[PDB]
DNA sequence: AAAAAAAAA
């Protein structure tokens, strides 16, 4: 029949005009074959059409067809009477009182009309592609259940005309895409990436500028011919809406090392051994498992690693995942460059993404490889050709939320990369593990990067990639991929066949790392006063060497009111010296102030400070809580931890002459040799306390303890004796001697593990013919825990008026500097700098109206869900510690939040 | 009682 085209599918900002749901519907269909053949990596594509058993001009025209037929549910009664229309030759289809989202009709409607042109009548396939089409906004649906022989009619689709309409447009997309015959197969898994296609290109198409072009010059009839001309004219338009987007392939020429890396003068043991017996290896699809200490180039390696498996696998495109937002942005940088000095001269972005990657001015926008607007959306950050960002990015494509099919679109067409995985949680284990699942089904390849890591883990890891490969799990009986893990050293995965080759298989060196000297470990006890550790006599013992010749000195403490302590104890005591430096850092200081702290920090004791003279030759001491066990380039002379479990020790002390090797720094007398010195209680099983065992498992330190106690101040040979440490604290049985308190232990990992699993989506396996369990619950977190909110400490004179410094002078602002007085991303920028990361607890739950912020910041998502911290100011002008959810704060200037 | 991450069509 004549397809009317008074069906409309799109009436939002059009100026009063109706795009209609032919044009729309062509135009998704356009954009999904654009896509197929443009941006997909060229081992997707294949990947696809293979699991659908057949050639890809055919593979992507299925393709093509489904994806015009995503928003065929807005033909019913419901939909197309929300704005005026003259429906007055379609009597019938009555409103049911449903509501029913044009989505899950489109699932509803699909299962009994694709069979007319040859679908199999109730075949998985059939099944499939109208399940996703049906979730084609982000939510699955069930598979349509019904009890009569007309379920066309049991869900709604009743009436002759309306029916013949939306056979019309369903055959007139069949028409145009070149009337495709059904694939054979197609399985959930490649499903649910053709869903993240079809949904890519029902944005495209959905832009203003887009729509109101095409709204110019609307086909004037149903016509095949008035059709197919729109068809083409869309056709025509998608590449450039490609490139406004920045979504062209970053392509990169095979090379060696030596040529990736001209500036590298020399290259690693590691990377030698790496770049020489990998090219074999790397037959098709597979894992990469890199390990290996601080500073030994790994993610030079890994870009290598990278680019065999790119080219073993036709995937160009790029995901790094680092675990702080931090190590993100400056791994941005290292891969903007080495994207510069390798690509082909001959508009395909690169992208940063975490929370906060808006309020970076050097990413965000206001050359090639820069961030686009589009891209900038809030789902859209793993669709970039190339990108970098933190790993709960792409963990989010395994829990069940909104769009994770989205989130699998995009890792799917690229090699993936982790970098220190050493530092997962439990939770987190258990979501990567099921991520690593789904990768390894879809041909994805894999690197992942560490410093030592625990054995059980690291077998965890690659099994579940080759769980996901070979599409069965793991039997008790089946033996084990991984029993040893060498550190240094590295280790294949094939997909083809699950052949895991060490580096000891095909080379025998051992790999080269840096040489240096065996750490010293100095079990040190400690008197207690009221359940904390009393320092004052070990400090002044310690460090009285450090006040005479000079030094470089880090303390690092457990807790952040301990810092705090030990930072007022040490600063009273350089007040009678009275003329060494003395530094502060933890979680607790406004970002903009954290900042500036590190950055000095980083120059004093970095290796920037050695190169350019820079490290004080007086004294100098750093008192730190566990920031300091990520991203800093430090060296210390003296370092004393608190007692942690021996990995976090290991790497807390990772810092003491980390440039020693350049032998371009002259150490104190008394710093005779590399040490970390470890505060622990004096006894009277092993007790620690309160606030010890609130951050670290009870057993763990009491392992840890004992593990140590176990050699006798003996040192510790680096890199030999390290993977030995980090395997037996956990392995061994007999360092546990208060079982309660190690059952404890394993008893909330469990609790951990277990809550990971019900965040996560189904084993692919499981997800074989229903999409359904992967959007199904009834906010879900990347991180077990209670997690922080972010709070703004607001001055208040007794007027009072609301200041933001103490000085009382900096209105605090009602509104923004936009027009109509709007927020920027300037703006926020700016506030965000003054607002502190505070860990939720019950205080939060007592929140009074002057602690909820101005209804002018509720409009904006950064500032939206601040908690505002009021500060109490005399008239005499001084910041009083003031009452806020039951608890005292005062924010002082030298020392962090306190309460 | 640590640190760490976390409106579309
Ligand atoms: N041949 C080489 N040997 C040692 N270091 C090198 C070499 N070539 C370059 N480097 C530099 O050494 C540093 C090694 O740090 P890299 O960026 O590899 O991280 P890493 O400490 O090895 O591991 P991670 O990625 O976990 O930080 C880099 O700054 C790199 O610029
Ligand atoms: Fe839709
Ligand atoms: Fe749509």
């Amino acid at each position: 029949p004549p397809l009317d085209l008074r069906f409309w599918a799109k009436e939002r900002g059009l100026r009063g005009k109706t795009y209609p749901l032919v044009c729309h519907s062509l135009d998704a269909a356009a954009a999904a074959l654009v896509l197929w053949n443009e941006y997909l990596s060229p081992g997707l594509r294949d990947t696809i059409a293979s699991s659908m058993e057949t050639d890809e001009e055919h593979a992507g025209h299925c393709i093509a067809f489904w994806a015009g037929l995503h928003d065929i549910g807005k033909l019913t009664r419901e939909f197309q009477q929300q704005i005026a229309i003259d429906l007055s030759a379609y009597p019938g289809e009555e409103l049911s009182g449903e509501q029913r989202s044009h989505a899950a009709a489109t699932g509803k409607w699909l299962p009994f009309a694709l069979p007319s042109l040859g679908y199999p009548n109730g075949g998985l396939v059939t099944g499939l592609v109208a399940q996703m089409l049906g979730g084609h906004h982000g939510t699955f649906h069930p598979h349509p259940s019904f009890q009569s022989r007309n379920p066309l009619a049991e869900f709604g689709f009743s009436s002759p005309h309306w029916e013949k309409q939306r056979h019309a447009l369903l055959h007139a997309v069949f028409d145009a895409t070149g009337r495709p015959t059904p694939p054979d197969m197609l399985d959930g898994p490649t499903a649910s990436v053709v869903c993240g296609l079809v949904i890519l290109a029902d944005w495209l198409v959905s832009q203003e500028d887009f729509l109101l072009e095409r709204l110019t010059s609307l086909p004037a009839d149903g016509s095949a011919s008035a059709l197919r001309a729109h068809f083409e004219t869309s056709l025509r338009r998608i590449p450039s809406l490609l490139d406004a987007a920045g979504l062209r392939p970053i392509t990169v020429p095979p090379a060696t090392f030596t040529e990736s890396f001209p500036h590298l003068s020399k290259p690693n043991g590691l990377q030698a051994s790496l770049a020489k017996h990998l090219p074999c290896l790397c037959t098709g699809p597979g894992l990469v498992l890199i390990t290996a200490p601080m500073g030994e180039g790994k993610t030079e390696a890994a870009y290598h690693v990278a680019d065999l498996l790119g080219k073993a696998t036709g995937r160009p495109g790029r995901f790094l995942a680092l675990p702080t937002m931090a190590t993100a942005d400056q791994m941005h940088t290292r891969l903007k460059e080495y994207a510069r000095y390798r690509v082909e001269n001959t508009s395909s972005t690169l992208a940063l993404l975490h929370s906060m990657a808006w309020l970076n001015p050097d990413y965000a926008p206001a050359d090639p490889f820069a961030a686009t607007d589009w891209l900038m959306g809030r789902k859209r950050g793993l669709l970039a050709p190339w990108a970098v960002g933190t790993i709960d990015q792409a963990l989010m494509a395994v829990l069940r939320a909104k769009h994770n099919a989205l989130r699998l679109f995009g890792l799917a067409g690229k090699v993936v990369v982790v970098d220190e995985a050493h530092a997962v949680d439990p939770y987190m284990q258990v979501l990567l593990e099921q991520l690593l699942r789904w990768l390894g089904t879809l041909d994805v390849p894999v690197v992942l990067l560490s410093a030592t890591l625990h054995h059980s883990i690291a077998n965890s890891l690659v099994k579940a990639y080759l769980e996901g490969a070979r599409g069965r799990r793991w039997n008790r009986s089946e033996p084990q991929p991984v029993s040893e893990v060498s550190y240094p050293g590295w280790l294949h995965v094939d997909a083809r066949i699950g052949k895991v080759t060490r580096s000891s298989d095909v080379d025998p060196l051992p790999i080269a790392t840096t040489p240096r000297k065996p750490l010293e470990v100095r079990l040190v006890d400690v008197p207690v006063k009221e359940g904390a550790l009393n320092r004052s006599t070990v400090l002044a013992k310690e460090l009285t060497p450090l006040v005479k010749q000079g030094g470089c000195a880090a303390i690092i403490c457990t807790t952040v009111a301990e810092a705090q302590g030990v930072y007022d104890l040490l600063s009273q005591w350089f007040a009678t010296l009275g003329e060494p430096d003395l530094y502060l850092l933890h979680s607790r200081f406004p970002n903009r102030q954290r900042t500036e702290i590190t950055a000095t920090i980083v120059d004093l004791f970095g290796k920037e400070g050695a190169q350019s003279g820079r490290r004080p030759t007086r004294g100098a001491v750093l008192v730190a809580t566990q920031v300091v066990e990520q991203s800093l380039d430090l060296d210390v002379d003296l370092m004393i931890s608190d007692l942690a479990p021996v990995s976090l020790l290991l790497q807390r002390a990772g810092r003491c002459w980390r440039h020693e090797h350049l032998g371009i720094i002259n150490r104190p007398q008394w710093a005779k040799q590399p040490e970390l010195v470890v505060l622990t209680p004096e006894q009277n099983a092993p007790w620690f306390p309160r606030s010890w065992t609130s951050v670290y498992p009870l057993a763990l330190l009491q392992r840890t303890y004992t593990l140590l106690r176990r050699r006798n101040g003996a040192p510790v040979q680096i890199p030999e004796d390290v993977q030995q440490l980090v395997d037996d604290v956990y392995d061994d049985d007999s360092l546990a001697e208060d079982l309660e308190a190690d059952m404890e232990r394993m008893g909330e990992e469990l609790a951990q593990r277990g809550l990971a699993r019900n965040a996560v989506i189904p084993d692919p396996d499981d997800a074989e013919d229903n999409l359904n369990g992967l959007t199904e619950f009834s906010v879900l977190a990347t991180r077990f825990g209670a997690g922080s909110v972010r709070v703004l400490c607001y001055y208040v004179d007794t007027a009072g008026n609301r200041w933001l410094d103490p000085e009382c002078t900096v209105e605090f602002p009602e509104q923004g500097t936009g027009r109509e007085g709007r927020f920027t991303m300037a703006d926020c920028r700016d506030l965000v700098a003054r607002t502190i990361p505070v860990r939720m607890g019950p205080w939060a739950s007592q929140l009074t109206e002057d602690n909820h912020p101005p209804e002018a910041w509720r409009e904006s998502f950064y500032l939206r869900d601040l908690v505002l911290i009021p500060q109490r100011v005399t008239d005499e002008g001084a910041v009083l510690p003031t009452e806020t959810g039951g608890r005292e704060w005062l924010l002082d200037p030298c020392k962090g939040l306190i309460f």
